[PDB]
């Protein structure tokens, strides 16, 4: 059967504080977290599947003046679309160039699916170094 990050919910956390430069985080040891203020937007929204929170974070992404300073027009153009943006050359691995959401403790252990304290950004870099190879 499939994950069950196929699964409707409702997004849950506080998220945390960031800076204009919080991407700059995503290629480091655990990622970026959530922001605080998207937390802010869609805590108790519902959602049809994990891929549905994703377009929503980077759709808030690309309202919030701070949080989308730093990428350029064709990056701004994809996350006002909910895609996700790419990342720097060197970070990228093959076919998978755009950042990633990754669950801190992963769903396999019980960790929840659409929780905002459980969700990093990560660079595909960073997320196939964490899953060793995968
Ligand atoms: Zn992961």
């Amino acid at each position: 059967m499939e994950s069950k990050r196929n699964k409707p919910g409702k997004a849950t956390g506080k998220g945390k504080p960031v800076g204009d430069k919080w991407l700059d985080d995503a290629g480091k040891d655990s990622g970026a977290p959530i922001p605080d203020r998207i937390a802010d937007k869609l805590r108790d929204k519902e959602f049809k599947s994990f891929d549905d929170f994703r377009k929503a974070v980077w759709e808030e992404v690309s309202k919030d003046p701070e949080l989308s300073k730093n990428l350029n027009p064709s990056n701004k153009s994809s996350v006002s679309k909910g895609y996700s943006p790419f990342t720097p050359k060197n970070q990228q691995v093959g076919g998978r160039k755009v950042y990633e959401l990754h669950h801190d403790k992963p769903i396999s252990q019980g960790g929840e699916v659409y929780d905002m304290d459980n969700i990093r950004v990560t660079t595909p870099k960073r997320h196939i170094d964490i899953h060793r190879g995968k």
